[PDB]
């Protein structure tokens, strides 16, 4: 009547965030005696629904969704119903308020793909920080979490440069931004300040070490397992969890040149 | 019904990309994927095999430090040939003092990349120097490089993976050493980031996703009664970017 297995539908496993979330889920599920059924969905319409009903056939005790989407109990790692997530909006606010506090006023944003709710939330936290400072929000370039998209977006921004700081919506894209800036001969942070998001292990060894917003991906996945176990069993009503984000100040930000003329 | 996989070091690109290829190869062939993770104790994999066996799994795939039918990592990439070509390239550029930052010696990739580097130098008549050991992480590459720079008796460093090579580049730039104008650096994997390092990293390409797909390909033949197939080997490729050059000695 029970399988002692947990189904998980995740995407973007080539990146650090979803992998470490998957690491947190596997370790917590195993420490409570649960095997893990892993399903990956691609950029395909409603492929998660196909994967959920596949897990349902495997008599799973519960399901954790780590992907954009929307009975065996289900837990989502977004908003939507039980949810476990990091305050993305407040994190982008910290990143943008960091730059504003240094004197930057023309702060570009390279965002993720809009089908990810985190990308929209980080966009709005950036916009609201500039609006509170009385600044109109510039035109936003869109990436896809890849370093290539960051590098390509930064080259577009450099065609007619009107910024002193770039907020890349994650660290992967920030690496490409750093690349494009070095190519053009621009120093970081002296000519252009760069802030990322995620705090992936590589970011501390970028050139220069990148200021970023830390997400605890592992604990995110463990808390998701804790929420799902409480619903599988003699409970169900869970606390909607919000994990706090943390700004990791390193070496890629500095007051702009011509500080008092910004 | 289902397929079992025991893997480790999922926070790295390589193991995660292999798992991606295993998942898609089983999703298209009607198999669900059971995931078991091991850490550093080698008595955890045999414990994780028996767990999937109790779950009545049709086949297991081992992607961790290894030795009804499991496919163990056979399917592989010629690690020895990969590091041998990288060392030969540096020698061809004129380097003669080529340091090696190896990986965890319990990993067969680490042991076999160190062998290809050693034997490439030995064929040339050169003596292999002392090796420093990392853990795949960017921190161990940075800390191993800083140790080398207490006595810079080299013009090139060969780090056993792109993660560690990023730490090496950081320790070199901190000490004001131009790359490759003063020190050449080579990695291994071709992670998506390495093309955007400062400078873009010369490295050896592994087809991780293909590696996982072949693991399921060989596994299904053992399940459907086609008997154990022969081992397969995927050739690695040397990708020469901007992090290598002849030395200025
Ligand atoms: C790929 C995608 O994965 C999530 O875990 C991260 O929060 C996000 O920044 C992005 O890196
Ligand atoms: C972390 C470890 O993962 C393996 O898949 C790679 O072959 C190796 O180079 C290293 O990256």
């Amino acid at each position: 009547r029970r399988s002692h297995t947990i189904g998980v539908v995740t995407t973007g496993l080539s990146f650090y965030g979803p992998s470490q979330i998957l690491v947190g889920i596997e370790r917590a599920a195993r420490e409570h005696g649960y095997s893990l059924l892993l399903a990956t969905v691609h950029e395909d319409p409603d492929e998660v629904e196909e994967a959920i009903n596949t897990l349902r056939e495997r008599r799973v005790d519960g399901i954790i969704i780590v992907a954009p989407h929307n009975v065996p109990p289900v837990v989502f790692l977004s908003a939507q119903v039980p949810t476990v997530s990091v305050d993305q909006y407040a994190g982008a606010r910290l990143a943008t308020e960091h730059l504003l506090d240094l004197g930057h006023r023309r702060i570009a944003l390279i965002t993720g793909p809009q089908d990810w709710l985190e990308a929209r939330e980080r966009l709005q936290g950036w916009r609201e920080a500039l609006a509170e400072a009385g600044l109109p929000p510039p035109a936003v370039l869109q990436g896809d979490w890849s370093a290539a998209s960051g590098y390509e977006a930064a080259r577009q921004l450099l065609e007619q440069p009107d910024f002193t700081a770039i907020f890349a919506a994650n660290d992967q894209m920030a690496l490409g931004v750093l690349r494009a800036l070095h190519e053009r001969g621009l120093r970081v942070p002296d000519d252009v300040s760069v802030v990322g998001f995620d705090d992936i292990p590589e970011s501390a060894y970028f050139h220069p070490p990148l200021t970023t917003v830390r997400q605890d991906f592992e604990e995110l996945g463990r808390q998701a397992v804790e929420q799902l176990l409480e619903m599988i069993e003699g409970e169900e009503p869970p606390p909607p969890a919000v994990l706090p984000p943390e700004l990791i100040v390193r070496e890629s930000t500095a007051p702009p040149e011509n500080l008092y003329f910004q």
